[PDB]
C-alpha cells in the first residue's frame, strides 16, 4: 500500500522489473489479483469481540499474524541491509521469515537475528549439497524447510530477457562457496530432518493429497507469483478444493497477490492456515529498510485485526469458518 | 439523479468524500452498483393497472413508497437545516425517516417534525446510555429502533485518513451532553422497548434467521454502503437467500446503491419489503435543502410508479413476485 | 451497417435521439446487444446446400426472409416519403411491413402499396376506437394484428425530456381525426377479427403460454428496444425458454438489436420463427429513402443467406435446429 | 511474438489485412483469443522430467512438436520464396507443413522440399479435378489429405471489400492451369486414397462423431481463424467435448489463436493431439523469410518444452491428462 509507489521512484527500472515480473504474458501474475478481487466475504455480526486475536500456532510456534514473509532471493538488490533488515522486522512483528537458498546474506547470519526463521530449499544438481543446506538450516535453528517444488527450472521472464538483467557484482549467493525436485527428493529431505517440510508451489488437488501422504507438514498453494508457468491457475482458485482434500492433514498456506488484511481475511475464509507475502515486503525494504518493513507489518496487522472484527471473527479459526461468495469484477 | 453533480460543485471536497466514501479499496462500494446492474427484471404484461399503488404497510404504519431514508450522521455537514429539512420532506412524502444516533440536531426535535420517524441506535460503551437513548426515541414517538449491528467499530476510511477529515466545530452530536453490539445487546434493546427492532447490517443467512429467532421485527440486508468491511458481499447479492430463509418472519429491507425507481423495483423483485436510500438524499439536501429532498422523493415516487406499471405490478406485493434473471455487465 | 453513420450526419440531433433512445439509463438498450454478442452458433458442416432458401411461411403467407419491419412511429420524421417508401421496399424484398397506429401516413394508403402488411395496435382509452382501427386494418387487407402489449403507457425517455423533443408540425398521426391493454383487451381484439393476433412485448414465460391459451397466433419476445422498462431482461435472453414453453403453439418472433444476418441466424438458432428490425430500417430510410431501405434489405438478405450456408442450413427450419453456446464478451 | 510488429511495418496494409482479417464483425477472430486466455492449466509437480520430449506420432510419422503449419494460401503474398521457404523451415524443425490448394508454388515442388507434407483440399465444382488433386498430392509423397469442410464458399471479409483487395499479377494459383463439400465428397476422397483424411473446420460434436464414422483419420476443430461464419463458436470452446465424443477414434487437432507454447499446452490439456499455427508463420515469413520461420519454430519449440516441464509433463500424452480450470478474463 502506498509503498509500491515509493519503491518505483527509487529502484533501478530493471531491478523493479525483476521484482514485479511474471512469466510470459504475465497471465498468471494478473490472475492472482483478479482472483482475489472476485472473492467476497460474508461477514458475521453480533459476536463477542472482547478478545480479538490474530495469532495462530503453526509448525510448533505461535505467530502474531496468519502470515509469513515469502522467500525472495537477493534482498540486497533492494536495500543494503537486505535480508537482515527484513528478518529483524519480521522477528519484532512476531511473523515467520523465510530465508532463501539464494539469500544475499548467509542463512546462519539471518537465523542469528532470532525470531522464527524458515528456510526455503531449492534442489540442486547434487543431492548432497541440498541435504547439507537442509542440515545447515536446521543446525542454525530454522523451524521449517519450505521445499520449493515448482522450479524444476526457472520459468521464462520476458522482462529480464528484454532488460538483459543480471546480478550486479555487489550482490551474491552467500550460502554458496538447479535441478528438478521429485517426490524422491521430498522423501530424501523428509528423511534427513526432523523439521516440518512444507511444499511450496502445489496447485493440483492430487499433489496436495500426495504431499500429505508423503509426510509434508505443510503446503503452499501457489503459482509462484505468476513467475513459473504462464497460464497456471492462481493459487487462490485452488485453495478451497485443496483445503477440503487434505482434510486437516497438513497446514495449507497460500500466496500470490496478498495486498491487505482484507485479502488475508479472504484467504483465511477460503480455508488457508496462513498467507505468504512477497513483493510488498520488498517494496517496504526498498522504500525504507528495516523501519519500512516494520511499518508494512504494523499496517498489515491492523488491517487483519480490523477485517477480522468487522467480519465477526475473534480468532483466525473463526475467520476460516466464514463463507464466501464469488462476484463479478 | 443529476443531483450528485449539483452537490459536487457545492460541497467541500473533504465533506463530499466523507459522504461518497467506502472502506479500503472501496471494493464493496462499487460492488453494490455492479450487483444491481446485473439484475434484470422479467416484466409481466396485460394485467389490470387501474389502481397502481406504491404503498406498503410496515412496522404498523402505511408508507407512501417501499422506501425509507437511511440513517446518515451529521446532516448539518450538508446543509444548515440538516436533519430537520430531510425529516420534513420525508414526512410530506409519506416516507419513513431514520434519525441517527449521531444526528446534528436532537432526536426529540427531529421527531417533533412528525411523519414516521425511526431511530438508529449505536451501542455505546455504557449499556445504560444505549437503553436511555432507546427510551428517548420511544418517548418521542419513534416507530422502530434500527439497531446498527455492523459497527462493532468504524471501518477504515482511506479517503478520510488521507484527507485528515474532521468534524468542523459548528456540527455536533446533538443527542449527547462506541462499543460492539452482541446478541445480548439485541436482547437488552428488545426487552427495553415495545417498538419493533430492526437489525441493520445483516449479510449472513444464518444471522438473518437468528435475527428472527431473537425477536427482531426486521432486518436491513446491507454492507453499510461499502463503508464497513471492504470485501463484504453486497446486500443485494444476499437478499434473495435471506428472504427465503426468514420465511416472512420479519421484514427484510435492503440498501446500498439504490439510485432509481428501477432499482427499487429490482430490490422488491428480489424480495425486499423496502429499501433504504442514503447518499442520494444527502446530495439533494446539499443541492437545495428541504425542497431539494422533496423533489428527490417525488422523482423517486414517479420512477417507482412507472417501473411498477411497466412490469405489470399494481402493488408492491406483485412486484415481490416478479422473477429476475442475472445478466452480463 | 454503415448506414447509422450516414443517418447521424443528416438527422437533427433530437430526431436521431428519439430514434436511438432507450428508457432511463438505457440499461436494456445496451443489454439487447450485449446479449446477442454472447451467443455463439455451433455450425454444421458438409450438408447439401444445393437449394439454400431463406423463405418461411408465417401467418398464412410466404416471406422472403425470416424478418419483418418493426413498427416505428412517424416515419416522416426520418424522410419525406416516410412509411410509403419503407413499405414499397419491404414489399419488393418480400418482407412483411408493420404499419403503426401512429403512422405519419394513413394505414389504408400504406396497405395499398400491397406486399404483406401487418398492423400494430395500441389500445386506446376507447375500446371502440381500438376495435375500429382493427377493422380498418383488416378491411384494408392487413394480414396480422400486432397488438403491442408492453405499453400500458410510454416508458420514461431521458433523452427526450432533456431534449425537450416534440413532434414538429409537419408530422402527424394520420390514422386519427393511450390506455393499458389487458388480457380482456386481447380477447376483444381476438373476437373482432379473423386475422392472427400477435402479442408484442412478451418477456415472461408464463405470459407466453397464456398468449397461446388466449388464442394468439404469435408473440414477439421483446423489451421494446430498451424503450419501456429500463432493466427489463432482453428478449434474446428469454427466447429459448419461451420457445420451449409454447411448444409450437404460436409463432415466436424476437427483436432488439438485430444488426446483421448473423444476428438473424443467432435468433433463429435460439428458436425464433422470425425477427423484427426497427432502428436500422429507419437509418436506411433517412440515409436514402426507399432505395436506401431496398439496399438494407438486400444486404440483410445476402448476410442471412451467407450465414445460413456457412452454418450448414439449407432452410430456416434447419437453422432453428442449430445449437448455440454462450461465451464471454 | 514480436514478429507481428515486424510484419506490420513491412507488408502493404491491404496484404496485412488479408492476413489478419476475420469475417463480418470479426466476433469469432477475437473469440479465439478470448477463449484461450480464459483457460488455466493446473500444473503437476515433482515428477521426473529427466527426458522431456515434445514429440508425437501422428498419421504414421513422428513430429518434433504437437504442431503443424496451417494451410494459408498464396504465401508469395508475404515473401518471394513463399511456400518453399515455410516448407524448408518446417521440414528442418520436424513439423508438418500443410500445402494449400491455392499455393503460390506448385504442390509437387513444395513436397520435393521433403519433410512431412500434408495437402489441404478444397472441393471444386468438378469432382474429377478434386480427386486428381488428391492423386497428385499422394503421388508427390504427401502424408495426409486435410479436407477443408468449412468452406462451402468463402465467408464475407469486410476488410477485403472495403480495401478492394485483389491478387496482384505476380502471385498465382500454381496448382491450376469452388463448390460445397458434402459427406459424399468426403467419401469420394476417402475411396480415392489410402492417405489419412483429416477434416478441417469441425465444430459440432455430432459432426466430429460422424467424421469418425465416415473413416476420417483426423479432424481439425476450427472456426477457420474467424474467417468463415462470424459468430461461430471458437474451436477451443468445443475441443474438450469433441475429444470426449470421438473417444480416441481419430486424431483431434485444434487451431485458432495459438500464439505461444503455453497456448499449445492449453490446447493439449483440453485434449488436442496437436495444433495448427497459421498467421504467426506468415508474420515470420514476411519478417525474414525462411530463417524467420526457422526462428518462430525454435522459439515455439522452446516455449512448449518449457511449458510442459513447468506443468510436470515429460510427454505430450502427460500434457493431455492435465486438468484445466476456466477463469475470468
Ligand atoms: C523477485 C522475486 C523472487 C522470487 C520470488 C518472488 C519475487 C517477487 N518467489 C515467489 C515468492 O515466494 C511468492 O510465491 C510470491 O512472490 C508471492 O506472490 P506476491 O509477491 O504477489 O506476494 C520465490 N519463491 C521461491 O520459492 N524462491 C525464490 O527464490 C523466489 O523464486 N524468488
Ligand atoms: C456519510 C454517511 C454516513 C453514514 C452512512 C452512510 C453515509 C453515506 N451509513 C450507511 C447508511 O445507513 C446506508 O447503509 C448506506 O448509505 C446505503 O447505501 P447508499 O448511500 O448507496 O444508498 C450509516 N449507517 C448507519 O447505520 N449509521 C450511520 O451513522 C451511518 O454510518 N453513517
Ligand atoms: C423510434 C422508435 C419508435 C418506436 C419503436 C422503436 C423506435 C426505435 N418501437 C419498438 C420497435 O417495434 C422494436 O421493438 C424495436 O425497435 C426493435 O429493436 P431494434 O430497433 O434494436 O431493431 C415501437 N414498438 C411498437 O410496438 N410501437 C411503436 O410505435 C414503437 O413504440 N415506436
Ligand atoms: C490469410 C489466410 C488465408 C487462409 C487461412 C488463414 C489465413 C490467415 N486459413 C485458415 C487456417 O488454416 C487456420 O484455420 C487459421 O489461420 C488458424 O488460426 P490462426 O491464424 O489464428 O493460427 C485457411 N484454411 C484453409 O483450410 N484453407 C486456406 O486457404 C485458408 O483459407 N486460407
Amino acid at each position: 500500500a502506498d509503498l509500491e509507489r515509493a519503491a518505483r521512484d527509487v529502484l533501478p527500472g530493471e531491478i523493479f522489473d525483476f521484482l514485479a515480473g511474471g512469466s510470459g504474458t504475465e497471465a498468471s501474475l494478473v490472475a492472482n489479483r483478479t482472483a482475489l478481487e472476485r472473492v467476497f466475504v460474508i461477514p458475521r455480526m453480533l459476536r463477542d469481540l472482547t478478545d480479538v486475536t490474530t495469532e495462530i500456532d503453526i509448525f510448533g510456534r505461535r505467530a502474531a499474524l496468519p502470515m509469513a514473509v515469502a522467500p525472495v532471493a537477493y534482498q540486497r538488490l533492494f536495500h543494503p541491509e537486505g535480508e537482515l533488515a527484513v528478518a529483524r522486522a519480521a522477528r519484532d512483528a512476531g511473523v515467520p521469515y523465510t530465508i532463501c537458498t539464494l539469500s544475499s546474506v548467509s542463512l546462519e547470519e539471518i537465523a542469528a537475528v532470532g525470531g522464527r526463521p524458515w528456510f526455503q530449499l531449492f534442489w540442486l544438481r547434487d543431492e548432497k549439497r541440498s541435504l547439507d543446506l537442509v542440515r545447515r538450516a536446521e543446525d542454525a535453528g530454522c523451524e521449517a524447510i519450505v521445499f520449493t517444488v515448482d522450479v524444476p527450472w526457472m520459468g521464462r521472464r520476458l522482462r529480464d530477457m528484454r532488460n538483459g538483467f543480471a546480478l550486479p557484482e555487489w550482490v551474491t549467493a552467500a550460502n554458496f562457496d538447479f535441478a528438478p525436485a521429485t517426490w524422491e527428493s521430498v522423501e530424501a529431505v523428509r528423511a534427513h530432518t526432523d523439521l516440518p517440510v512444507v511444499l511450496k508451489g502445489i496447485l493440483a488437488v492430487e499433489d496436495a493429497r500426495r504431499a500429505v501422504d508423503a509426510g509434508a507438514g505443510g503446503i503452499v498453494v501457489s503459482n509462484h507469483g505468476g513467475r513459473q508457468l504462464d497460464g497456471a491457475v492462481p493459487g487462490i482458485e485452488m485453495l478451497g478444493e485443496i483445503v477440503a482434500a487434505v482434510s486437516g492433514g497438513c497446514e495449507v498456506l497460500v500466496d500470490g497477490g496478498i495486498r491487505s488484511g482484507g485479502d488475508v481475511l479472504k484467504a483465511t475464509a477460503l480455508g488457508a492456515s496462513a498467507v505468504l507475502v512477497g513483493r510488498p515486503v520488498m517494496w517496504a525494504l526498498a522504500a525504507a529498510g528495516q523501519d519500512g518493513v516494520r511499518q508494512l507489518l504494523e499496517l498489515l496487522a491492523e488491517e487483519v485485526r480490523d477485517a477480522m472484527g468487522l467480519a465477526g471473527c475473534e480468532s483466525v479459526g473463526a475467520a476460516r469458518r466464514l463463507n464466501t461468495k464469488l462476484g463479478v469484477v
